């Protein structure tokens, strides 16, 4: 049986992937880049703030100064941080609170493997911090998603091997990171976005301890 679950935050715990998308699209349009639509945004999910901005600039083969790059990233963050102030426990996705409770009752470790530096603040907004045994700090990894480092760190932070862990993700980059960590991925979203080669559930209500067991027994 698995000994840890490694949670992505945005698009897994709550609908903040939507807010990252809206904030990045707004930023892109301010600088005359109009290609950040929902399809393109699948390439941005799970990706760090700086890598996200660079992918957007690349889309237009646009170059900005180092000073402008810093300011643009800060502008997007300031906007996103204002968007999330009213997040509350009511915004926790279906099934997630119960899963956290059931994992703890079964002595299964819980770790956060979010790329977001705003992750701790969001867990506090949602009254979830006390469920987490560890938060892997994305500022401390040498390499960001789709590199596996954040998932490896999360597992190690709770004293469990990645190979004894499940990772929950909504993103292409994050699914790849889980795969390369050695943990077992279960995605949430559309196979057209996340692939047909791992277990994918259509919504977070499917993330029951019963189902994670159903999946683990068959890997
Ligand atoms: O700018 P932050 O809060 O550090 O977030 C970094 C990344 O966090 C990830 O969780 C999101 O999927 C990305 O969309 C986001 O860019
Ligand atoms: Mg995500
Ligand atoms: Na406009």
């Amino acid at each position: 049986m698995f000994k840890a679950v490694l949670f992505d935050l945005d698009g897994v715990i709550t609908d903040t992937a939507e807010y990252h998308f809206r904030a990045w699209k707004a930023l892109a349009e301010e600088i005359g880049i109009n290609g950040v639509d929902r399809q393109f945004n699948e390439q941005l999910k799970g990706v760090s703030k700086e890598d996200s901005l660079q992918k957007i600039l690349d889309l237009a083969d646009k170059k900005v100064s180092a000073e402008e790059f810093k300011e643009l990233a800060k502008r997007k963050n300031d906007n996103y941080v204002k968007m999330i102030q009213d997040v509350s426990p009511a915004d926790v996705y279906p099934g997630i609170l119960q899963l956290l409770k059931d994992l703890r009752s079964n002595k299964i470790k819980i770790a956060l493997a979010s790329a977001s530096k705003n992750g701790p603040f969001l867990l506090e907004r949602m009254n979830l911090t006390g469920y987490f045994d560890a938060i892997a700090d994305p500022a401390e990894v040498a390499a960001s998603k789709p590199a596996p480092d954040i998932f490896i760190a999360a597992a190690h932070a709770v004293g469990v091997a990645p190979s004894e862990s499940i990772g929950l993700e909504d993103s292409q980059a994050g699914i790849q990171a889980i795969k390369d960590s050695g943990a077992l991925p279960i995605g949430v979203g559309r196979p057209e976005d996340l692939g047909d080669d791992i277990v994918i559930v259509p919504d977070t209500s499917h993330y029951t301890l019963e189902f994670l067991k159903e999946v683990w027994l068959q890997k």
